[PDB]
Parts: C-alpha cells; structure tokens; sequence
C-alpha cells in the first residue's frame, strides 16, 4: 500500500485563523468559469505575513478541493467565501498544487 507519493501534488493543510483571517485570496466558483480551464476555487494571493504565509504550505495557484472535508465543487464563489468564514478557528484544506497542461 503506497502512502508516499513520488510527486507530491496534493496535500492536506491544517491552518489556524489569524486576526486578519486565513491570509489568502480566492478566485473561481461555478459562476467564474472564465478563471480556469479546470473549474474550482483557486488561491490567487498569499497575503504577506498572514496565517497561510507563515504556515508555508499553501501556494498561489493551488486549487482548493475541500474545506473541512466539504467539496468545493458545485459552489458559487460567494458560497465558498461563506464556507471559509463559517469554518472556525482550525481549518483543514485539501489542495492540488499547480499542474500545467502542455
Ligand atoms: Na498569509
């Protein structure tokens, strides 16, 4: 049973909220099909000195698959925003790091 990937492209990241939030910006959603050829919620910016920045693992361009196990597929942009806001202090993200079609 493989529990170690040759290439680590997907990752679970456990963040804790700071005073300014989780410390990243998102784009995407079912109402933002123009953003990507692979619809979902993406990290557009890691905020300088914020929670996500200090933690080190989240990257700009990450696709966030789920928050606390809740799939972000099928969500409007605003519905994703509300989810993050509703997630409490500790937040578990499952992400797919950037992968480019050539
Ligand atoms: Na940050």
């Amino acid at each position: 049973s493989m529990r170690v990937d040759y290439l680590v492209t997907e990752e679970e990241i456990n963040l804790t909220r700071g005073p300014s939030g989780l410390g990243f910006n998102i784009v995407g959603g079912t109402d933002q099909q123009y953003v990507s050829n692979d619809s979902g919620i993406y990290v557009s910016r890691i905020k300088e000195n914020g929670a996500a920045a200090l933690d080190g693992r989240l990257q700009e361009g990450d696709k966030i698959l789920s928050v606390n196990g809740q799939d972000l597929k099928n969500l409007l942009h605003q519905d994703a925003v509300d989810l993050f806001r509703n997630a409490g202090y500790a937040v578990s993200l499952r992400v797919q790091h950037r992968e480019s079609s050539i």
